[PDB]
């Protein structure tokens, strides 16, 4: 996750994913250009750093 | 919009993100 509402309490785990709104104009659930889903993927190498 | 920093002035509008409104044919 990269984008919420707001803060997350201690010891509290979220599990929805729908597209975090950051701007208005909501983007009927798909990506936006100003709301954005929080939920990516990382990109692993064997040679990486 | 429910819930703000602080006030706001007069003339200003915010963009940055609020709660859905629900409307009934039948209400008062």
């Amino acid at each position: 996750r990269l984008f919420r509402k707001s803060n997350l309490k201690p010891f509290e785990r979220d599990i929805s994913t729908e597209i975090y709104q950051a701007g208005s104009t909501p983007c009927n659930g798909v990506e936006g250009f100003n709301c954005y889903f929080p939920l990516q993927s990382y990109g692993f190498q064997p040679t990486n750093g």
